[PDB]
C-alpha cells in the first residue's frame, strides 16, 4: 500500500490539505510534515477536533493520516542547526531535520513511494525584489528551492522504484507579478529549472518521477489575484485546493508514468491570456 | 454515464486505440471516428477478431465500443463534399461522415456527450521539407491537421454538456526543430497549439468546456510510419536512449493521460500543452 509524506502543511487552508484530501480517496495514507514553530498548535488543533469536518472524504471515510511530525526545510541534517535547537519553539521538539525525518518514517514505515513539497518562505515578500536584501533573497531560495533538491536527496534512499515526487510553484517565476516580492519570483524559477535538472538525474538513476504543478491563488495582494482570477481565467469556476489536489493525486500515480519534468499549470487556465477584455 | 468520441482511429496500431483502450476502463463508452479510405478495412478486421486480442484490457476485462462510424475531418458539411469525393469508389456507400453530420447522428443516437478526442492529421508533403513544401500541401496540412480541430469543435459543442472536455495531440516539432517532420505538420502542430489556448478561452467563457492538447513522444503507428521518404525508429531509439525515463513509451501511457484530461479530476486544467513523452522535451544535451 501507499505512503505519501506532505512537507509544508501549518492548517487546513492551503494545497497541501486539499492534497491530502484527494490522495486519501485513493486510500493513499499520509504523512505530514509541519513546520516546527506551529507543530504544537496544529497537534492542538487537530487533538481538539478543530480539523474533523475538513477530513471527511466523502459518506464513508476520513482522511487516514498515519503520522505528523515536526519538520524544517532549513535544516539538512543535525550538523546545521546553530541557540536554535534551544529556541523556544525549538527545544521541546526532535529529529525534525530533513535527514532526520526520512530517518525517522523510514524507521517507523519502511518505503514510502509519495512526496509532496508544499512550501514556500520568505521572510522580504514585501518588499519589491530590487529592495530585497542578500540575505532575504538566500533565505527564499534557501527554503523554498533548496529544499526541493534536499528533500529530493534525503528521501530516495527510502522511497520505492516509480515512486513519484511533485512540488508547487507559481506563475511569476515566467510573467511579472508586482507583489509577489522578496525573491520568492526568484525561488519559484529555481524551483521550475530544478524539476528539470532533478527529473533527468532521477528519472535516469532511479526511474522517479517529479513534476510541479503551477497554481492558481488560493487564500491560505492574494485578494486581488483570486479577483483579477476569477473574473478574467477561462474558466469561471472557484478554484479549490482539491482541483491542485486530483492533479497532484494524478501526477503522482501511474496513470502519469509517462510525464516527468513537466510545470503543470493548475489556475481555471489564466496563465493562456495575454490581454484581458 | 460518460460517452466519448474519438476521432481518427484506423487500426489498434496508434494513440486513438490506446486511448479509447484507457477509457474503457473507466467504463467510458467511446464511438470511434473512422476514415472512409480505412474504414471497411477496419469493420471488417473488426468483425472478424483480429482486434480481439488488442481488445483484452487485462484478465477480465475488454474494450467495449458503442459505435464505429465513418467520418472525414476535411469536410465541415455536406455542401462541402466535392463531387469527386462524394463519388469516390471508397467514399460512394457512406453517409453521414462531415463534421456536421457525424455530430447529429451522433446526438440523434444517444444524446449530449461528454467527450472529444481529436487523434488525426494529415500532410501530403511530409517527405518534403518545410522550405520545399508547396503553398497547396502546407495549406492541406493545416486544414486537416488544424483546422478540424476547430470546426471539430464548433460543431459538437452543441451536443456536449457543460463541464465536458476535449483533447488533441501535437509534437513537439512545433517548438523545436526535427528536420524529418515535413510538408507544414510543424507548422500545422504550432498552430493547434495555439488553437487550444485561444479556444480554450472562448469555450471555458461561453459553455464551461475545457480543451488541451497533449504532446507525445514517438509511436510506431500507421501514420509515423507514413513519414519516411525510417524516421520514426530514429525518433524511437533517440527517446528510448536519452530521455530521463528509458522505459518504451506505450499508446495506452498517452491513453490514461487522455483519460485524465477528459475526465472532471482535471477540472482546473484548459488551454494547456501536456507532454507525455518520458521526459525528453526537458533535455538539451544528449548525454
Ligand atoms: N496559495 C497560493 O495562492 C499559491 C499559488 C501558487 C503556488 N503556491 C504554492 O503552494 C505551496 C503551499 O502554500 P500554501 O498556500 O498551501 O500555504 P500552506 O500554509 O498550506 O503551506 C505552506 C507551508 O510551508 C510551511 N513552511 C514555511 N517554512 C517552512 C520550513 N522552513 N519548514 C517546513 N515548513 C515550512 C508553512 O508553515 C506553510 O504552512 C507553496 O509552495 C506556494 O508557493 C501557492
Ligand atoms: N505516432 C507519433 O509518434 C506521434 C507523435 C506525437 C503526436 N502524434 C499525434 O497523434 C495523433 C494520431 O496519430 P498516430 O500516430 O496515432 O497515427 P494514426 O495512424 O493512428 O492516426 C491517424 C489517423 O487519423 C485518420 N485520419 C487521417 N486523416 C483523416 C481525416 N481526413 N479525417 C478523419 N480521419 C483521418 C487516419 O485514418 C488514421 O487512422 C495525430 O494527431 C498525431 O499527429 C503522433
Ligand atoms: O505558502 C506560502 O507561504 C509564503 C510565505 C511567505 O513568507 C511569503 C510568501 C508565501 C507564499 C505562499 O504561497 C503563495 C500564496 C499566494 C500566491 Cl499567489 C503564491 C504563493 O506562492
Ligand atoms: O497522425 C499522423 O498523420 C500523418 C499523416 C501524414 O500524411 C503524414 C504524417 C503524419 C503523422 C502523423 O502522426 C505523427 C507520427 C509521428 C510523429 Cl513523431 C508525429 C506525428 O504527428
Amino acid at each position: 500500500e501507499d505512503i505519501c509524506f506532505i512537507a509544508g502543511i501549518g492548517d487546513t487552508n492551503g494545497y497541501g490539505w486539499g492534497i491530502a484530501k484527494e490522495l486519501s480517496k485513493r486510500n493513499v495514507k499520509i504523512i505530514f510534515g509541519i513546520w516546527p514553530p506551529v507543530y504544537n498548535i496544529f497537534m492542538k488543533n487537530y487533538k481538539n477536533g478543530k480539523f474533523d469536518n475538513d477530513m471527511i472524504i466523502d459518506k464513508d471515510k476520513k482522511m487516514n493520516i498515519l503520522d505528523m511530525l515536526p519538520f524544517d526545510a532549513s535544516f539538512d541534517t543535525a550538523n546545521d542547526i546553530d541557540e536554535t535547537k534551544n529556541n523556544k519553539r525549538y527545544n521541546m521538539l526532535q529529529n525534525y531535520t530533513i535527514e532526520d525525518v526520512a530517518n525517522l518514517i523510514h524507521q517507523k514505515y519502511g518505503k514510502i513511494n509519495m512526496l509532496v513539497h508544499s512550501l514556500a518562505n520568505a521572510k522580504e515578500v514585501q518588499k519589491d525584489l530590487l529592495n530585497t536584501s542578500r540575505k532575504g533573497y538566500l533565505d527564499a531560495l534557501s527554503k523554498s528551492s533548496y529544499s526541493l533538491i534536499s528533500l529530493c536527496k534525503y528521501f530516495v534512499n527510502i522511497m520505492k522504484p516509480q515512486s513519484s515526487i511533485i512540488s508547487l510553484t507559481y506563475h511569476a517565476s515566467q510573467k511579472v507579478v508586482p507583489g509577489y516580492g522578496g525573491g520568492m519570483s526568484s525561488a519559484k524559477a529555481a524551483l521550475e529549472s530544478d524539476t528539470r535538472v532533478l527529473a533527468y538525474h532521477l528519472g535516469r538513476n532511479y526511474n522517479i518521477r517529479i513534476n510541479t504543478i503551477s497554481a492558481g491563488p488560493l487564500k491560505s495582494f492574494i485578494d486581488y489575484a483570486i479577483e483579477y482570477s476569477e473574473k478574467y481565467a477561462p474558466l469561471r469556476q472557484k478554484l479549490l485546493s482539491t482541483d491542485i489536489g486530483s492533479v497532484a493525486s494524478f501526477l503522482l500515480s501511474r496513470e502519469s508514468r509517462a510525464i516527468t519534468g513537466q510545470t503543470i499549470y493548475v489556475d481555471n487556465g489564466l496563465n493562456i491570456m495575454f490581454l484581458p477584455d
